[PDB]
DNA sequence: GATTCTGCATGGATT
DNA sequence: CAATCCATGCAGAAT
């Protein structure tokens, strides 16, 4: 907990996001512009550890395919949202560490 | 059949 | 006007 800081991307929680569909929708431009690339539908794994926290989460980020470009998703959130009772209108915010890109990246609204 | 997963399409609101 | 973003609907697989 020495840790320093930089957002790469922030959502606020909708409907379908704390849903039974189990999937957070993130922001196509910072995702694609903060986020690791994606090349492919594939997609890759990630995880993020809570800033306040030594807890440490897995998650797919993918991205779907939408008119000619992307809709970017963050897939298997079911018991992240249960877990942290994450209701409409919550935060979840991203981070990043800044000499490895290591994904500190908690919820719990903090700004 | 009935129900859930998964990926894409639809459609309102905004850039 | 047309393009974009994204919440959600929804068709086809999988269970």
């Amino acid at each position: 907990d020495n840790k320093k800081l930089r957002v790469l991307c922030e959502k606020e929680l909708k409907n379908s996001d704390v849903g039974s569909l189990g999937r957070i929708v993130l922001p196509k431009r910072d995702a694609e512009a903060n986020l690791p690339k994606l090349s492919d539908k594939e997609g890759i794994v990630v995880q993020m550890r809570d800033v306040f926290s030594m807890q440490s989460w897995s998650f797919k980020y993918k991205f779907w395919s939408n008119n000619k470009s992307r809709m970017y998703v963050l897939e298997n959130t079911g018991e992240f949202v249960k877990q942290n009772g994450a209701e409409i209108g919550d935060f979840l915010t991203i981070y990043e560490d800044e000499s490895k890109n290591l994904y500190f990246a908690m919820n719990g609204n903090s700004g």
